């Protein structure tokens, strides 16, 4: 599913992501824009052989099982395919565990490089929330 901007904002809010671990809703929207272009089916293979999945490009090295990433973990206890569903619940639940892991949103390289420090508020401007 390709979400619209304000549509994803409202789904993330409904799922408890606004100010989760202190990160305002715009940070989460901005990270999804640059990690997946708001597409839940986005997948990208990494050089180490792991793959990133879904709207927040969660990686199989640590967070989900895809059966093809040696020596990896599945800390969110889910098949990586769950992260590609039109329902964002699994991506949100897993992202809450990631962002509570110590490094905050820095776990998402695109957030650090394209959202951190910017006017993220712009991402939810105009939206009914
Ligand atoms: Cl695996
Ligand atoms: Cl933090
Ligand atoms: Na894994």
């Amino acid at each position: 599913k390709v979400f619209g901007r304000c549509e994803l904002a409202a789904a993330m809010k409904r799922h408890g992501l606004d100010n989760y671990r202190g990160y305002s809703l715009g940070n989460w929207v901005c990270a999804a824009k640059f990690e997946s272009n708001f597409n839940t089916q986005a997948t990208n293979r990494n050089t180490d052989g792991s793959t990133d999945y879904g709207i927040l490009q969660i990686n199989s090295r640590w967070w989900c099982n895809d059966g093809r990433t040696p020596g990896s973990r599945n800390l969110c206890n889910i098949p990586c395919s769950a992260l590609l569903s039109s329902d964002i619940t699994a991506s949100v639940n897993c992202a809450k565990k990631i962002v509570s892991d110590g490094n905050g949103m820095n776990a998402w390289v695109a957030w650090r490089n394209r959202c951190k420090g910017t006017d993220v508020q712009a991402w939810i401007r105009g939206c009914r929330l």
